[PDB]
């Protein structure tokens, strides 16, 4: 069947805002995974998982009769899709059990890994998510082979359809770089937001850059793809050496033997794939990467044997049975155990990407420190493992169960405890009134509250107003946040805070993070009153103020908005049409198209635009909450033409007189161009729509103010 | 950005079951369109509409200073997408304003039509759907120009994203037949369920079959396409002559002057398209179809000029200014007014398809009767116009407003009015008790009430259990419905109904239509109890029994399920894979992926399979409401392979022993193969999920029993 996407390939795709509907979710609408998981017998699951580790199934026999390695690869892949650029991928959604991830090349035979876990999933049911299970299984594999994990958090709720993610433009799996959809430019610049070197790879090519077996080169890819997945040099080394401490690769024969990935397989494959015609096609004849490396002498036990082999040998270029570039210790004793035949033994082996830890100068200082001190190694790897598998879970208030590390880590963008009485309705009222009495404008209040709350992304549940980090580096010096304006607003708000807090009894006081949002709420009430409408904007206190010290300034950089359709803001020129970038920002803010539309409309007329630009400000009554944006946008009496100066700026002229009425961007005009968006603009541009616009707007305003409030 | 479709195009698409969610809908989830339209001043709109008829706009000047003709083609096009095969398309959903219909070649310049209607839409807001306005405007165009309409029902609710319709496989707009994706094979067989002869056309080519101007061949395509949109010869001729009594075609210059269809237009065109570079682009210079025909001396007035001109001249093949095949009267005077210059008249002209009404033997006779008896012409066209525009609104209880025809039309599959008191709860109990005492099996009861209820489709809101049409021709003789068993079940139910009704006073009685559904419920209560669950199934009485005479046998034949995955029924071998046909039927039944999963699960184990086939009956306790289907399907203990005899039947063998456990169809297994459906299967095959599965299935059962119950 021919689709709108066939006919009109370049059109906005809005479907991405409308995933995770009550329709696709088989759980009741009242279902709460947190409440389900906090009555789970976590101990009882881990015992089942421990037993599993050494209970081989003939359809996928365990290497060394212990699955631990397989399950560490599986949990590491589940978490290793994650890009800091957008916070998309990661373990958090369990998105490995769905297309495309479930059928990537790098995720080959993890289908068997998950299939092994069905009977434990089946047993415990809704009380443990697949998403929690995939991580917990990795943690139990490590514990079962004598490694102390740093902790575990439940509360990764299952999703029920594929995340809509940009994995790349490439139309061939594992396509080498230089192609018609090359993700590499310049001096090997990997394109944002991508954090892999090839379509269907987790991070880098184990044979080396585009198969070139040079461990210096490879280290460039490893540093890059890992920095892009939140991991520094030390964390990278800990994670690679720590993992490649366990199990083995599988390359027993040619790759040509392997059949269709799960999404392509027969119906009768019941969701498995890479069915192999090579001998038994499993256990000792298993093909997965096509490489045949077994790293340590105790593949099913925590050791420091990896770095021992690594440093204690010289290494020779060789080819797996599948024809794949790997390395073998030159003139070594057959010390490494076979996985299935106790009589055979193999020389030590390495990937190009393992030698990277040795031959990259900066990795080598870290690798040698860990070699000499396997207790430093074991602590790094544990911390790195925790971070890896919890990077995308959001604030510590989400973390469920009895194994949550009590140590607060910098990467968790931590929020101080609240020790004191919160402000009540009467207080909120008093403070809103004080904000307005100050002389702060609707536009200053609404712009500040927006800049603060709009850093949130449900992708990795980072950002949001909580913690007042807009007052700190680097949020407070972001172009989009109008630094000098922000400075005055905040300096004014902090006087109101100091006064209010100074007058209080019973140790009651208000965070600056509460007041920035209260102020932005005062501004929306004033704006409604400006349009002759008395509304109360909802407000939930209990935010706290993170310090500059509680804030990693490097980790904060990916949360900088460089496109904000809601502030008619572009920082530079992009391949991507601004309107596509708008749908992106809206996805991250968790907004439906109806919510995106009502929100952008109100903001334009509230003066939320960056630099008080007139683009999209389709009102004569600015700082009044009205549906002017839509009425004016959809007015056939106006005619719209691209400017001579700027093709992405438009003049709206009276169709009769040729009088200039309005200017606007693609972000503004798309609401009267896009079939489905115009349809929505129409509802809010209709005569009967003043009440519904104001009501919907306060709603999606409150939703964005509360995006990062998991403490409720 | 490569997607899951790009990688795996043949993979089932569940998104079609998860459209029309509360997420994409901008109206609150309490919003009732019926109650907004019941408060609407219908008169005030029709008044505003009448004014519009002759309020020309610079940007699309009205032909003859009256838009009536343009608005009648806009109405007819909204309704003209309808196929009887699946009831999809039609005017019921205002789908013309969305891709792809909004950008079809045959809807060229109708963007302008809809645009003209904005200010009225804007005025009356939510109280009139776009869907109701497009048809109402068509009606007021006819009333304006002196044609009395049979009437008008409102209550077509606006949709908010594209319906997911198969319009064909061609990847070139208007592609002629015999292409790599031809919708025609053999002796010009149009592939079901398509009702147009080329991609982006309503019914036929106006130049004639694949641009060949033979009005005798053209006649065949018209008879076919209109047949396929619910219209016999009499209604067809009434409708073509009815329409082409008004307005003109637009072919002022060559089609190459016409630019991007709306969906492809730049953002500045604000949702309009086909911008022409010929002269002024509009009015006298209008290109739409590239044909230049005016049929009547009075294009803005109801006449009997059409048949007059048709029969009154011999016709001469010529070419529009665009190079298109049309016809011009031989040696006729210029009696036809120009639309813009009083100083010009033109000879009478016709389309190849207009001449079809004359040169087709069967059409000629109805054309002659209409010529001779213009009172019959008028009445036929009035009825065929009401049918065209109300075909897909479903049962008469859905019809809102003061202008609803009192006259009950065979094509509306009418339901008699309930005169008498309904069975109460006490009565239902006593009836379910007698059903179960009869010795009707669970399988018999669930099969029958499924057979009845599941004929329903929300596409065109036809079918369902109301009317007990399962007891009539042709439903009672359908293969899917197991004629002989059905005979015996109904026979027994009627004895019970006859006894119950015979006992009663105050003139209370139960329809057979009610009792069939009640017994299905009794069946489902018995199956719960067989599984040791105490369940009551909800049951709403009020169904009535249609007579044979109230049931068009021919029109009922498009509701015959040649595929029902819910009964593992396929009538023969289809190019389309059965699992697609299952999804197809789920959409038609208004079912979510979860609801389809739950329902098929229960039905399998309840004995609802055609011919008592084992295919997918994964349980040892048949006729007991359990999640056996899911637990057994997802049992990794079982290996599945296609049979030698049938690639479409599968064997479930113990992975250890080789002993056959099960057989399944593609429909059974797809739940173990599709990654999103398997996700769903897993929830219901879990060990905590036996109660949830029963409740979820009683819910979707009672939904399907109530699908056609707009009388509530
Ligand atoms: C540059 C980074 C990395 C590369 C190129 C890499 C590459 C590979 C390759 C090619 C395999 C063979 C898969 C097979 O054939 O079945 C493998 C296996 C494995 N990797 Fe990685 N890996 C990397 C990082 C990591 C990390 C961070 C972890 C864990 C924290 C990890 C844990 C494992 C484990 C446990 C296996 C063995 C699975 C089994 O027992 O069957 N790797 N790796
Ligand atoms: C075989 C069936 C039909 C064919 C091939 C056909 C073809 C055409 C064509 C080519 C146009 C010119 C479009 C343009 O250039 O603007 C047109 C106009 C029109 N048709 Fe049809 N038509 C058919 C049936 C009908 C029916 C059933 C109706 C109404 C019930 C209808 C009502 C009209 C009207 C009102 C216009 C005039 C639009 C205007 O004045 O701007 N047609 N038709
Ligand atoms: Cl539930
Ligand atoms: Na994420
Ligand atoms: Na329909």
């Amino acid at each position: 069947g021919t689709s709108n996407r066939d006919w009109w390939p370049n059109q906005l795709d809005l479907s991405i805002l409308h995933r995770h509907s009550s329709l696709s979710d088989p759980m009741g609408k009242d279902f709460n995974y947190a409440q389900a998981f906090e009555k789970l017998d976590l101990a009882a699951v881990k015992r089942d998982l421990h037993a599993l580790m050494t209970t081989s199934q003939d359809w996928w026999p365990a290497d060394f009769g212990h699955y631990g390695g397989l399950f560490i690869r599986m949990a590491w892949h589940s978490a290793g899709t994650y890009r800091t650029a957008d916070g998309r991928g990661g373990a958090g959604e369990g998105q490995q059990r769905f297309a495309p991830l479930n059928s990537w090349p790098d995720n080959a035979n993890l289908d068997k890994a998950r299939r092994l876990l069905w009977p434990i999933k089946q047993k415990y049911g809704r009380a443990i998510s697949w998403a929690d299970l995939l991580i917990l299984t990795g943690n139990v594999a490590l514990e079962s082979m004598g490694f102390k994990t740093f902790g575990f958090a439940g509360g990764r709720a299952d999703t029920w359809e594929p995340e809509d993610v940009y994995w790349g433009s490439e139309k061939i799996w594992l396509e080498l770089s230089g192609g018609p959809n090359s993700r590499y430019s310049g001096d090997r610049q990997l394109e944002n937001p991508l954090a892999a070197v090839q379509m269907g790879l987790i991070y880098v090519n184990p044979e080396g850059p585009d198969g070139n077996p040079d461990p210096v080169a490879a280290a460039r890819d490893i540093r890059d793809t890992f920095a892009r997945m939140a991991m520094n040099d030390e964390e990278t080394v800990a994670l690679i050496a720590g993992g490649h401490t366990f199990g083995k690769t599988h390359g027993a024969g040619p790759a040509s033997n392997v059949g269709a990935e799960p999404e392509a397989a027969g119906i009768e494959a019941q969701g498995l794939g890479w069915k192999s015609a090579y001998r038994t096609g499993k256990g000792a004849d298993a093909i997965t990467s096509g490489l045949e490396v077994t790293w340590t002498t105790t593949p099913t036990q925590w050791s420091h044997n990896f770095f021992e082999n690594l440093f204690g040998y010289e290494w020779e270029l060789t080819k797996s049975p599948a024809g794949a570039h790997q390395w073998v210790a030159k003139g070594a004793d057959a010390v490494i155990p076979d996985a299935f035949d106790p009589s055979k033994k193999h020389r030590p082996t390495m990937l190009t990407t393992d030698l990277s830890l040795r031959f990259d100068p900066a990795y080598e200082k870290i690798s040698r420190r860990f070699h000499e001190n396997p207790e430093q190694f074991a602590d790094a790897f544990a911390r790195a493992w925790f971070k890896l598998t919890h990077r995308d879970m959001g604030p510590r208030a989400r973390y469920l169960g009895p194994e949550v590390p009590a140590e607060v880590l910098l990467w968790q963008d931590p929020i101080p405890a609240v020790d004191h009485p919160l402000i009540d309705a009467a207080d909120a009222a008093e403070l809103k009134a004080k904000v307005l009495a100050s002389g702060l404008t609707v536009s200053q209040l609404v712009s500040t509250a927006w800049a603060a709350a709009s850093t949130f992304r449900g992708s990795d549940k980072r950002g949001g107003a909580n913690g007042a980090r807009i007052r700190l580096a680097p949020q407070k010096d972001w172009e989009a946040n109008q630094p000098e304006q922000l400075a005055a607003v905040l300096e004014t708000l902090e006087a109101i805070r100091t006064a209010f807090n100074g007058a209080q009894r019973g140790g009651k006081q208000v965070s600056l993070a509460d007041l920035i949002v209260l102020a932005g709420c005062a501004g929306v009430e004033q704006a409604a009153k400006n349009a002759g409408h008395a509304v109360t904007v909802p407000f939930a206190p209990g935010r706290a103020d993170a310090s500059q010290e509680q804030t990693d300034v490097e980790s904060m950089a990916v949360l900088e908005p460089v496109a904000d359709g809601f502030r008619n803001y572009l920082k530079g020129k992009y391949r991507v049409p601004a309107e596509v970038l708008l749908v992106d920002k809206a996805q991250l803010l968790t907004l439906s198209a109806p919510e995106m539309t009502v929100l952008l409309g109100g903001l334009r007329v509230l003066g939320a635009n960056v630099g008080q630009s007139r683009h999209g400000v389709f009102t004569a009554r600015e700082q009044a909450l009205t549906n002017d944006f839509f009425v004016n946008l959809l007015d056939m009496g106006t005619e719209w033409k691209p400017t001579a100066a700027d093709a992405d700026v438009f003049e709206g002229r009276d169709r009769a007189t040729g009088e200039l009425k309005w200017t606007g961007t693609r972000v503004d005009l798309v609401f009267g161009s896009h079939s489905q968006l115009r349809a929505l603009a129409e509802v809010y541009g209709s005569a009967d729509a003043q009440e519904k616009f104001v009501r919907d707007f306060v709603a999606v305003w409150n939703k964005v103010m509360n995006l990062d409030r998991f403490d409720l």
